């Protein structure tokens, strides 16, 4: 009974192609309900018009700070910051969603995908959910990425919402 929401990526806003997520809401109900509502925008804000603001190749994609678009903003639907609700399920490999945070119990709307086993962040990042389909899109992406993880074209959320 978990949701599935979707990304429709796009580069330099052309379309590239859609990511869709598994959120484990039997595991952290919490953090996957602020997922699932930022990506349907039915709380008035949220992820549809935002940037992956940080592509490191061969470790993660970063986005959802469509406050301040650029990693040091974005906001929860409980308010500017909510804690690590548990970190009962790991960094097991390519596709995991993550939360993005600036130290303990400060987790907002930024997120990551991993491209790779990141295991040195568990218990210090809340894993909710991950990659259903389109992995290969979130490949792509990472190639427009660098080594400090700034971004050589623009990669959007031109759409987003829940599936099923």
């Amino acid at each position: 009974v978990n949701p599935t929401v979707f990304f429709d990526i796009a580069v330099d806003g052309e379309p590239l192609g859609r990511v869709s997520f598994e959120l484990f809401a039997d595991k952290v109900p919490k953090t996957a309900e602020n997922f699932r509502a930022l990506s349907t925008g039915e709380k008035g804000f949220g992820y549809k018009g935002s940037a992956f603001h940080r592509i490191i190749p061969g470790f993660m994609c970063q986005g959802g700070d469509f406050t301040r678009h650029n990693g040091t903003g974005g906001k929860s639907i409980y308010g500017e910051k909510f804690e690590d609700e548990n970190f009962i399920l790991k960094h097991t490999g390519p596709g995991i969603l993550s939360m993005a945070n600036a130290g303990p119990n400060t987790n907002g709307s930024q997120f990551f995908i991993c491209t790779a086993k990141t295991e040195w962040l568990d218990g210090c990042h809340v894993v909710f959910g991950k990659v259903k389909e389109g992995m290969n899109i979130v490949e792509a992406m990472e190639r427009f990425g660098s080594r400090n993880g700034k971004t050589s074209k623009k990669i959007t959320i031109a759409d987003c919402g829940q599936l099923e």
